[PDB]
């Protein structure tokens, strides 16, 4: 049958089917690949052996190949899904699978290795790093071909017993939706061997049959065996090619080891691998035809690399070969497809010029342009070799140039592009749109979708085609025949109209009127509306949903305003299809607001209005661009152009050649997504700072001043007189940066006031006074002032060091990372694990951390997902050895004739080094010194001098804090963080407790209680929580703390400081509330009081220091919950969906109150 | 001065001087580089820096990766040793610490990796496993190249920012006891760019002058960004071609990125990596005298791989080649560096024959007898390609035929047989008598000690030689001057008198 | 424990009378606890193909003596006790059924003898030293704990790295 189906459903069709278990981790961009098969699972989907698959989730992907390897040598099918970072550690359990020739296939959605920096998106780097593992190797090239050849890996390794790995371009194919064939599981059946698979059985570990697998060997022995396995992999090729022509006669579509397209006579061929061979055969059919003789060769199966089916498909005619890798590795003499293709033909004596490039690197682009820009390499007099595409590499010198821009889409082929913002559902309507066309017409479908890295209020940028010839356009969207913006604030803002064809469409979702279109659009984008003579038709989308009472969702009434002018279908075929969906999706909701959307389709028709512009609009000017602000050169190079949606265009002497970035360019950004903005009402305020303190962006902060630095404020500028002994004299107010705010309304529910002191009022009716506010705010002197630190309001005097981040609006996370950088951020190291904390917190090319005005804060660094507390160890090791080369130097400066003020403060320092208080204090006197110390000195003396200064910047003793996920924690680097616990040394780790692996859209861990339902848990958790906190304490000597922002401010604040002065190792595990949770992200706060209050939630601190005292280390700081248990969990999705389900809550219950019964004892 | 060391107490005495942080977990044959630095450290020996090394052990190689980063990272010279399933878990983190551009040296005792089964025996299988992470790569053939090359690559990563991969055959050199020369810790900080280890400090993580690295890109930038270290990478072969004349002018030893050895017109040229070009150059010293037109390519930086400085000491008389890999890629065209060699000459329109071979799996014997028959094939009518020597393959016929015996040892070369019960103390005393005789004469010393599996009671085969000429007879002993057997049990039960002369 | 239990090509383990004893299987040094829970879930999946097979076999015209065995077996499958005596009954009576058997009958019949390897519960044995337990094992024997899997882990805790010397 024909469906509409990405890449990762594709695949998961053909594993499920022929697979009885499943051990998967999940890791973008394969994780869709296990969600799909734990929701079959969980509806009982039987495979090829009538049973349902069975999905496990392991603690890595490490434990996942282990999993794999038990499972096949045991005698049952597996198979499992990974990428990337993942890949890589299952390579050492793959040598073991192939060495013991067990049946296997790994799915595979390739994807970038973290290098210089991290990249989630599509190269072969993470396959390459394992072809020499003995696994096969087998390239899906489109979603139909992952369709049938994940079906010819399952069949192959089943006859061959070579393990495959079975892998498709990241993204570019995973995530791409066409209409394909679907397989049958009924036909999948009616080509297995059975007698094959039966063999496998005998072979497994048994021990009515016994045998011994995976001895060790000396050197007598150990060759000759592993030679052992040679005719396997010589039968490889051919078995593969069987199975390929069996596949051939139940689809009707053939393929090969390596496959030939082009020319029959081509002088020139490009050699490639993956979804490229889409582009570039598209672009051989256009060269074909306008003569050129150029030809394709797609390598489907790469290990086991056939020399004999390689050389079947090449032509005699062929003198220059390009071959295309899309990996790189550094200081090689070629990529690794190029000098397979090199040997190959040296074996053969083939005379024919061979040259390999480069492209499409972390999903980079690669369209026609480029493929005939390698042509044309190859026509050249002197081909450039170890070449690269699709960048302008001007340090170099590798890139080739692209000359001219050629249209190679085949004729009749529709092209959409849909500009969107962040959940509007636009994105959601686009693939009901190409489930409507797929199933209803003829036509090929295909839907590709750009995302943005910030979390909420992103730009997403759709790209559709549809036409009668199957689509090979594995590329961007060039030239558009609609273009639609379903957000009006992109008008101006992004290059909307770019590339839209002559008499095209333009559809404009917008309040303006036809007159008001003069003054509202651009001068360059009303210029393209006339020129190209475009059909410009506009939509009060947002009016339309007002009045039916939908809110402000439009994602109905744009997929409907679509269809009306599209001219794809039938306009009235589309409104049946589309109230047909509405069915489907709102059925369930009720009567009300089923109608509601039946409205929204009808009265969208008659709202969509033409706009009959002038024909003078083709010589509008641009308007004169006001005086720019001097910005840092960075900002003006590198952040603008990016955020512009222009950083291909950035050549390769733009970046820093390790992949560092400056601090603090997240206060550039002023992206002013907020819909509603806190407004400060002075008379009401007690000036307490807890809305500073909880907000997740740091976009609410209390500023003091003295009344002479109040002279040049804005008349709306309101203060009143501080409060307290310490702010004496001073003026107080609480201001908001309305264009760094989110609108999540955090602030204005922990205002403890009698009468609310904030008030949610929307952005546009307060923007221009606030700006200029903040501006003010902004710029005032720093004040000394002697608040406590250690409390909630002296806390929040001191300035944030993180601000502005990418995590959500309301996010659990950021505003405990956010106290401890006000708190200990002047000296302080972080090694931030992967994870939503490191999107947020890394995110390139702008960095949400920042310094004082001393230049001073938190660095901050990224490695691994499974290596984050062994990362800071060894910074701690580092950094121990640096303050020791420092103490060497102030200690011959004792012995050095210098200042007796220079001695003194240089003792000092020898004295209290290890205390922080103490080392900054005598630290900064020497640094004060320092400079007048070096002028009275001469000779041997002043370079003693210099080298202390040289490593000033080591006096102040620093402060490790290793920050991460809880799945990080619990899972894949709880190893890790069990042996940097145990150690001893001077860390604190911070767990963000979510529950969930948060960033990858919400799957199962083993910090998920009982009875949730995430991804990867569909029918729910059995399995309660594991305590993380009891384990570390079982050590005695390592600090461990369990809070909650929203619950106690008090005890995080104990907490906290307890654990950093602690000499030792410390833990503290904050529960952090999510969206992946299902609730209203504007009372974030008050949920983690809920889960508190109701026993969901312990908070306890185990101070070690309280031993050695004589003391009870164990302190429980809340004993009696007052709220009710089962209905905390009523108030989140999570818990809710699963409603089997009374018989899990009833288990979470009973384990809530044996955890609080058992802090009970030990705290008596 | 003269000591008689191992391979990995040479690579360890030159990385404890280098180096400020050794984070380390233990794995055979690796283990004993960072349990004889650890000693070192509980005694007091100073590096360069007049400290002592800190030495931390971590929950697996993985961790201990993770450890070098953060080491690095955050300012102090950090290097590890480790091999085989250790350096596989240690892939990601390589991918980090070479994408940074990090300077840093792993020393590794190269080891096969488990596949049909364990092997703690030596193999390049790990070694080519981590060649596309971007680290550079330098093989050393003999104990003293293990001493030289790892002051070569400790010198060069701090250059070149591009982190070294040291690695040296497993057993076969990294526990071949031979009487080297050792080089003063005085004469290495006499060598160092100290410019660079200062500009190391300014780029470490602090919070008085901050920074972010490792971040996460998008599609815009990942590729540029990606290629940005290609300068890096383009100027490590002559930094390190540079840093091996520095040790040249004080050792008196010239190291090459690649070197030759043999005929100047030589027809047949066997290109190898690791202990085997001892055997080979043995071996060919043995033929050219005999009249026969072979040379030998020792492949000393195996990545960057240097097309100018490979093709600088290949002969134009060339006709074939044979590429000898110790690895084994199932189902791949051809092995690692044959596929290099293919390529490099097809770059530059050689018309030279070129066969690749496998060899030395998990220390398979790898003896002159065997190179022979390696040249043997080169001069056959049609080369069999895709070969191993050392083996009988009967399956796929793949092995090369070991038609003739020869002995290419030095004449005036001493070589004794000690057939040893387990802990008797034979072992020991062997070693003593090693250092007894190269400390107190001018010969050369050479021991390897073949051991069993079982752990008491086990039957123990000590080689030694001592001889007028340098020992490159990295195998075992063909014609004995001397056998001994201290277990009378022995006598019927082995061919203890095999091959005496 | 591997050096001992599994160096090539000496194998310690071995069978009784009847010809059943342990298999044994080495994986790697990190994955141990991973790898027997991985085995767990194959066996468990051996055994429901088997007893799919044998509920089947209730419904099929065969002696009153060959289903009485399989009730017997089906509600007692997951001990260890029973499941052995009412397997043995089943592997008894399998000969003379398939010799009264024909047809469908007589596939069915031969599908339970494919799988009377998997009559008896298996019990599965996670083992290894202190080194894979407490350090580089470690994350992956605290997930297979805490799965809940029915797998019995024996740690033989010599306090250092035997094999590797002592560390
Ligand atoms: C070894 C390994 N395995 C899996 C991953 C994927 N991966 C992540 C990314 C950022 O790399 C990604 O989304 O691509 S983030 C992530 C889970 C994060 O879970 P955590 O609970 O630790 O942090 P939060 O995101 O705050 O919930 C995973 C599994 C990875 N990066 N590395
Ligand atoms: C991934 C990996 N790292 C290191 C090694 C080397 N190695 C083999 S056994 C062993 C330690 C065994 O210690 P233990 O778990 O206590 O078992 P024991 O020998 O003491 O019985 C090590 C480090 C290895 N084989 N694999
Ligand atoms: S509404 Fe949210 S983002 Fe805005 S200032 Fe308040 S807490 Fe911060
Ligand atoms: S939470 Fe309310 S009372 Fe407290 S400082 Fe903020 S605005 Fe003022
Ligand atoms: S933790 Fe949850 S709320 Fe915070 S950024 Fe991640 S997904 Fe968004
Ligand atoms: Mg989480
Ligand atoms: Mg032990």
């Amino acid at each position: 049958p024909k469906q509409t189906l990405d890449g990762n459903t594709a695949a998961a069709h053909v594993a499920y089917a022929m697979s009885e278990v499943a051990t998967i981790y999940p890791i973008t961009p394969s994780s869709p690949m296990a969600e799909i098969a734990d929701e079959w699972a969980a509806h009982g989907r039987k495979n090829i052996f009538g049973k349902t698959l069975q999905v496990a989730e392991m603690q890595s992907e490490a434990g996942a190949a282990g999993a794999v390897h038990g499972s096949l040598a045991a005698g049952a099918l597996t198979t499992t899904f990974t990428a990337s970072q993942g890949l890589l550690l299952m390579i050492p359990n793959m040598y073991k699978i192939a060495g013991e020739l067990l049946p296997c296939v790994f799915h595979v959605a390739a994807r970038a290795l973290s290098t210089h920096a991290l990249s989630i998106f599509g190269d072969h780097a993470d396959v390459m790093a394992a072809r020499q593992t003995g696994f096969a190797m087998l390239s899906s090239a489109s979603v139909q071909e992952v369709m049938d050849l994940a079906l010819v890996a399952h069949l192959a390794t089943l006859k061959a017993r070579v393990p495959f790995v079975h892998f498709f371009d990241g993204f570019r194919t995973s995530h791409e939706v066409q209409k394909i064939d679907v397989i049958e599981y009924e036909d999948m059946a009616k080509l297995v061997d059975w007698d094959a698979i039966r063999a496998f059985r005998q072979r497994a570990l048994n021990p009515e049959h016994p045998h011994q697998r995976g001895t060790a060997q000396n050197p007598d022995i150990y060759f000759q065996s592993r030679e052992a396995a040679n005719p396997y992999y010589l039968a490889t090729p051919g078995i593969v090619a069987q199975v390929m022509e069996q596949v051939a006669g139940l689809t009707g579509r053939h393929y090969h080891l390596f496959d030939y397209a082009g020319a029959p006579d081509a002088e020139r061929v490009i050699v490639s691998m993956g979804s490229s061979c889409e582009v570039i055969e598209e672009t051989v059919n256009y060269l074909v035809e306008k003569g050129e003789k150029v030809g394709l060769i797609k390598v489907r199966l790469f290990r086991p690399f056939s020399a004999e089916h390689f050389l079947k498909v090449l032509p005699a005619s062929v003198k220059r070969i390009a071959v295309l890798d899309r990996t790189k590795e550094p200081g090689s003499l070629g990529e690794p497809l190029y000098e397979d293709v090199q040997t190959v033909l040296a074996e053969h004596g083939k005379n024919i010029l061979v040259v390999g490039g480069r492209y499409g690197l972390g999903s980079k682009e690669f369209n026609p342009s480029m493929v005939k820009a390698v042509f044309d390499n190859l026509a050249a007099t002197t081909p450039k070799n170890k070449f690269t595409v699709g960048i302008t590499d001007d340090v170099t010198h590798t890139s080739l140039e692209i000359k001219e821009h050629i249209d190679t889409s085949p004729k009749g082929t529709f092209r959409c592009k849909f500009f969107g913002l962040g959940s509007d559902g636009t994105v959601g309507a686009n693939k009901n749109s190409i489930k409507i066309i797929g199933d209803h017409t003829d036509m090929y479908a295909q839907g590709y979708f750009v995302y943005d890295s910030k979390k909420s209020g992103g730009v997403t940028i759709s790209h559709l085609r549809f036409g009668k010839q199957p689509i090979q356009s594995a590329y961007l969207i060039d030239q558009a025949d609609l273009i639609a913006c379903h957000n009006p604030s992109y008008v101006g803002r992004y290059n909307l109209l770019e590339g839209i064809k002559p008499g095209g469409i333009f559809l404009l979702n917008s309040t303006w009127s036809a007159e008001e279109m003069d003054s509202r659009l651009p001068a360059d984008m009303k210029r393209t509306i006339a020129t190209k003579k475009l059909k410009f038709y506009n939509i009060d989308a947002v009016k339309i949903a007002q009045e039916i009472g939908l809110g402000s969702r439009i994602n109905v009434i744009m997929q409907t305003a679509f269809f009306k002018i599209a001219n794809v279908i039938p306009v009235d075929e589309a409104i049946k299809y589309i109230k047909d969906s509405i069915v489907k999706t709102y059925g369930k909701k009720g009567d009300k607001i089923l109608n509601m959307n039946f409205a929204a389709v009808d009265r969208a028709l008659e709202a969509l209005e033409e706009i009959k512009y002038p024909a003078s609009w083709a010589d509008a000017v641009d308007e004169a661009a006001a005086t720019v602000t001097e910005e840092p050169e960075f900002i003006q190079k590198v952040l603008r152009p990016i955020n512009a949606l222009k950083g291909d265009e950035l050549p390769v002497s733009t970046f820093t050649p390790d992949g560092v970035f400056p601090v603090g360019t997240t206060k550039y950004e002023k992206r002013g997504i907020a819909v509603n903005i806190p407004q400060w009402q002075p008379e009401n305020c007690i000036q307490c700072n807890q809305c500073s303190l909880v907000c997740p962006h740091a976009a609410i902060r209390p500023y003091l001043a003295k009344p002479a630095d109040l002279a040049g404020a804005p008349e709306t500028f309101v203060t009143k007189d501080a409060i307290g002994k310490e702010a004496a004299g001073l003026k107080f107010r609480i201001q908001v940066s309305p264009l760094d705010c989110t609108g999540c309304g955090n602030c204005a529910d922990v205002c403890p006031a009698k009468v609310k002191a904030l008030t949610m009022v929307p952005l546009e009716e307060v923007t221009a006074v606030e700006e200029a506010n903040y501006n003010f705010a902004e710029q005032l002197p720093e004040v000394k002032v002697n608040f406590n630190p250690a409390t909630v309001k002296g806390s929040q005097f001191r300035q944030p060091l993180l601000e502005f981040s990418g995590a959500c609006a309301g996010c659990g996370e950021t505003p405990y990372v956010k106290l401890v950088t006000q708190l200990f951020g002047d000296r302080m190291i972080i090694a931030n694990a992967t994870g939503c904390s490191s999107i947020w917190g890394g995110s390139a090319p702008a960095c949400p951390y920042t310094v004082n005005r001393q230049g001073h804060g938190p660095a901050w660094a990224s490695s691994l997902f499974e290596d984050n507390a062994e990362f800071g160890y060894g910074m701690a090791l580092a950094v121990a050895k640096r303050q020791d080369e420092l103490a060497t130097a102030i200690s011959k400066a004792l012995e050095a004739p210098v200042s007796a003020a220079f001695k003194a403060a240089c003792e000092g320092w020898l004295a209290g080094k290890d205390d922080a208080d103490r080392s900054r204090e005598y630290g900064d006197r020497i640094k004060a010194l320092l400079p007048g110390e070096i002028s009275q000195a001469s000779g041997e003396v002043k370079d003693l001098l210099l080298d202390i200064d040289r490593q000033k910047d080591y006096l102040t003793k620093k402060s490790i804090w290793i920050i991460g996920g809880d799945g990080w924690a619990y899972d894949i680097g709880y190893g890790g963080l069990d042996h940097v616990l145990a150690s001893g040394a001077n860390v604190n780790v911070l767990v963000l407790d979510t529950e969930v692996y948060s960033n990858t859209g919400g799957q199962s861990s083993k910090a998920t209680q009982t009875g949730a339902v995430a991804r990867f848990a569909a029918g729910g958790k059995f399995t309660k929580k594991k305590d993380l906190g009891l384990m570390a304490m079982s050590y005695g000597y390592v600090y461990v703390a369990s809070v909650a922002m929203g619950a106690s401010h008090s005890q995080l604040m104990k907490a906290l400081i307890e654990a950093e002065k602690y000499d030792g190792p410390s833990l503290i595990i904050a529960y952090a509330p999510c969206i992946n949770h299902g609730i209203n992200m504007t009372y974030s706060q008050r949920e983690a009081k809920k889960a508190v209050e109701a026993g969901y939630w312990p908070l306890y601190r185990y101070n070690p220091q309280l031993a050695q005292e004589g003391k009870n280390p164990f302190i429980l700081d809340y004993k009696t919950p007052t709220a009710s248990f089962r209905d905390f969990l009523m108030g989140e999705i999570r818990y809710t969906s699963l409603k089997k389900a009374e018989q899990l809550f009833a288990k979470a219950e009973a384990d809530a109150k044996a955890r609080l019964e058992q802090y009970k004892k030990l705290a008596e």
